[PDB]
């Protein structure tokens, strides 16, 4: 990944980091726009189906008038480090943010940034 | 309502004015925190459920460690002024933040602020 | 109540007796259509938003070209009886189904069927 | 595609044309059980998330008391055919049942049955 993408996992960890341990919000994510810009966020359990912290930072970054975000990653809480996107929000980044790529764990645990649509074919 | 609810009404509406006119982001909303703070949000429309603008705000406030909330309201896009939150949005208020007031349009079309379990009535 | 009312929370009750007690498949719902039928479902637990027994109802009448449902109910596991519907489901049967009734508790704990409508007061509309 | 993956998407076809054209039920779905049994359904369109058909046969599956479900598939209205499940249907179909197959296009347009994880790769 590039440096910028990196600076994303250490403001989501951050992020993470600053709040109350919760069940309840639980994990952080931050995204990069093109224009260079960061924004983050922190999910909302809920069975109804409470936002993933992704779909917070796309509603933060649309609230910002943001444009396209390049950038994703989520990291929880308790130290876990990066944790891929579940199914739901790669199906909203595919739809949203066609051009995203996602911070996942490659298979010797280390950063790499993926396109969306290789994590939903 | 009191000065600090009105606010909330400028903040979500200045935020939904502001951004270009999506049908995917097409509502703002604000929410005011115990200790003062406002927070915003604008919605993430998705056929899975995307968040409505209240729970990106929910999620904004959560980023902050902004503790409990104690007032919330929508606005939409294009002149739409006050928008009540919807059912799923009154069950993950309630539940998580159950001391909250919603701002909604009274019946004779003025704004009030309603206590969340009012929302959800028996 | 009447008495295709009552055939809800019979119905509803035998599913939820009818399967392995379950964390992901916890409460029962049933529905009648106009028709005069009755569709049944459980609920599916998920952190995205698994449907609550009652979007699976409505589900499963649309696939029976139903059409307008008069009344639902849901009954939850551990001998718990009616659940009246959460906020989510009361925004979607309220879109779908505007006429609706859904069975509830009243102050005494017996059911009663109240219109979709008193239970989402100043509603989300534009 | 072997004989009961073909006969799911009959059964999914027969269920979609069978029904009113709707925009909010405009999509049905199959699944077969280990135990011996087919089950169906249609989507629920909403805004806050309303069921994918494959939820709604996930939902119909459980109140049989189906366990494992080994194959899905959805079939669109409208002469549409297959389509694969989404992001969310994904997920919790490998969360419910991680042996499921779901069937989707190849390269072809030809109809595949594929496991749950190859739809989720890491
Ligand atoms: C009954 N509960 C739920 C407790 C759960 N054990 C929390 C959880 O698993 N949360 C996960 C859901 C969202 C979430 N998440 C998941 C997928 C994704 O793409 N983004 C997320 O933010 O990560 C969270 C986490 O792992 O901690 C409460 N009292 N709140
Ligand atoms: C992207 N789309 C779908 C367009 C929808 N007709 C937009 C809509 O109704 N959006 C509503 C959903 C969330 C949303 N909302 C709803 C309820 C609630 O409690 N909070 C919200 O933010 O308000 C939005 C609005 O009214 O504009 C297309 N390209 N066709
Ligand atoms: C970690 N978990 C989650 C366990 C939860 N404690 C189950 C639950 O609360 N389920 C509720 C969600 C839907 C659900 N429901 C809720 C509201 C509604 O309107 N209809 C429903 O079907 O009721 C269920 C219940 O009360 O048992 C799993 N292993 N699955
Ligand atoms: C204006 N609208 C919304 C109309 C939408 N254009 C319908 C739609 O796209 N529906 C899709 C959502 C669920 C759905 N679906 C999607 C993914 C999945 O895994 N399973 C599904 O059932 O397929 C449907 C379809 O393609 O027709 C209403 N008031 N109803
Ligand atoms: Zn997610
Ligand atoms: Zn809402
Ligand atoms: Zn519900
Ligand atoms: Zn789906």
């Amino acid at each position: 990944l590039s440096q910028e993408e990196s600076t994303l996992i250490e403001r989501a960890t951050a992020t993470i980091n600053s709040i109350p341990i919760s069940e309840d919000y639980s994990v952080a994510s931050a995204a990069l726009s093109s224009d260079g810009r960061i924004f983050t966020g922190v999910n909302v359990y809920h069975f109804t189906g409470g936002p993933c912290a992704e779909l917070v930072v796309l509603g933060t970054a649309a609230a910002a008038a943001a444009g396209n975000l390049t950038c994703i990653v989520a990291i929880g809480n308790e130290n876990r480090g990066i944790l891929s996107p579940c199914g739901r929000c790669r199906q909203v980044l595919l739809d949203l943010h066609p051009g995203i790529k996602a911070i996942v764990k490659d298979s010797d645990g280390q950063p790499t940034a993926v396109g969306i649509r290789e994590l939903l074919p």
